[PDB]
């Protein structure tokens, strides 16, 4: 499997930061062939940040809609992505779950759309920290997978990321081991319900808090393929992280 | 007061239609110091637009985040958005209450965050047509507009708009005297909470469906400053409901 580097930028940047942060980036050698690192900019830094990254970075959004061109001010569509070359969006981040209300069926439909007009798709999903001390940690993952694994065809498209909510601010952490044992699991629901060469084949991530000094820590696990970096990816430091996985 | 005219594209665009659309924009004739004349594009198209537009043409975009800068994936701040001198920005969209709930609360704070950043904003508001039925339009509009009217400090730089709801998609069609009813009570009611030198400054957009054929009987009416254009927007015959308001 191909290790996959991604950088949630969120909603932050100034034109300024931007050029700064990216001429930083470029100095970075490493082989795209051998290696996946995508920037998620806000989308109206998309076109700012694509002139600025050399061609060995991809690029592409935080969000796409589930409606397809039409009456939905504020949206954009898969084709609107597709026309201007995006190639991969973000769904179903767990920030968009908590303050839109995103569920597990919009999270479906925007994979839909995005398989639909072939872009690749970063599809989040993790359990919360009042469902882990249930310990139902298990039972979520693979209610929220089984509610769009079944629409993955090409799975080099389709990249998965465990968010451990429950980590994410609240005083908690997510071990290398915690992680790789979910990991496994959900390795598990793909292979079971997709067959062995695609569950192979298929990149999952993590997506709890990574920095320079647990990244390598965390990508030598057997079942985790990469990261989807948050405030780290914000500092001239995320080179580091690709580092590690290089 | 001066006259303002929004062209609203939605979801809707390419590359290649926009270049072609703007190319018709840009050669009517107006004076941009005597007509307001906006288009909200796409934010992924939002440059591209703007490399486009003239300068008499002011642009914005479709919808603003209610967070500043921060982890809130797939948002724009007004803070990002006045950093790349974005100049208006569209508030409480119908489209926007209705497929993503956004509330009278979020609008209220949307238009603080604008404000304080300096954006002029957009904001509109309207009765749906089983309110209006139960006779309670003048009802649903003072509570929405008293949702934030009172944020209102420089009134050249927030644009009401009256979204009959009922009207747009349900065989129903909204007269100019009906409009003009409800944009004298919106007007009153603004008035009586923030002084007529006020009331009489600000201008109160029309948001029904606008073509070629209905804009010059709507924009006669005394309270009904412009509007702010749908799908006729994405049309070249929309110079024409621009020629109306000159
Ligand atoms: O938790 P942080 O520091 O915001 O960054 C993230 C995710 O959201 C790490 O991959
Ligand atoms: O109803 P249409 O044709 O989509 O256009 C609109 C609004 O949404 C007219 O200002």
């Amino acid at each position: 499997r191909k290790y996959f580097v991604a950088a949630n930028w969120k909603c932050n940047g100034t034109l300024e930061s931007i050029k700064s942060l990216t001429n930083s980036f470029n100095n970075l050698d490493f082989d795209p062939s051998k290696l996946d690192v995508v920037v998620f900019p806000v989308s109206v830094h998309y076109d700012h940040t694509r002139k600025l990254l050399q061609s060995k970075f991809s690029t592409g959004i935080q969000n796409v809609s589930k409606f397809g061109n039409g009456s939905y001010t504020g949206e954009v569509s898969a084709e609107i992505a597709k026309d201007l070359n995006i190639e991969y969006v973000i769904i179903g981040h767990f920030e968009r779950r908590k303050y839109f209300h995103e569920t597990d069926e919009d999270v479906r439909e925007k994979l839909q759309a995005s398989l639909k007009n072939n872009l690749k798709a970063v599809v989040c999903f993790g359990e919360s920290l009042e469902q882990r001390e249930q310990n139902k940690t298990i039972e979520v993952i693979t209610k929220q997978v089984k509610a769009f694994v079944d629409l993955i065809d090409n799975f080099d498209n389709v990249i998965l990321v465990y968010e451990p909510l429950f980590a994410i601010g609240t005083g908690k952490t997510a071990t290398p081991e915690q992680a790789q044992l979910v990991h496994k699991e959900i390795r598990k629901i793909v292979k079971d319900t997709c067959g062995e060469k695609q569950a192979n084949q298929i990149r999952i991530l993590y997506g709890g808090s990574v920095n320079t000094e647990n990244c390598s820590s965390l990508i030598q696990q057997e079942d985790i393929d990469g990261f989807l970096v948050g405030n780290a990816s914000l500092k001239e430091s995320f080179v580091d992280i690709i580092k590690s996985a290089m």
